[PDB]
């Protein structure tokens, strides 16, 4: 069991800031998280490539 | 020093066409130049890349 004051811990989210040069991506939450899609098309490769960050 | 006649010296600038494949960039001036300014996101690099040229 874990009690703790409010001051106890600390948690800091930032989310990133989608480029110029990206395909405009869209944004998701995880428990009030705002999380940064993107989607980048690999040609050499022949597919997709997402990226879910924050 | 320099002493030349008006047709002495010929400048010609061509800007370039921003590709069907890449998302459309702006165009910006230098001393009245045309610059092709395009954005292309590195998904390898996790990063952005501008170029900006003539």
């Amino acid at each position: 069991a874990y009690l703790w004051h409010r001051t106890a811990f600390i948690l800091a989210y930032r989310t990133p800031v989608v480029p110029e040069g990206a395909k405009a991506g869209a944004s998701f939450s995880a428990n009030g998280v705002a999380l940064r899609w993107l989607a980048d098309y690999d040609y050499s490769q022949l597919g997709d490539r997402t990226l879910l960050d924050v």
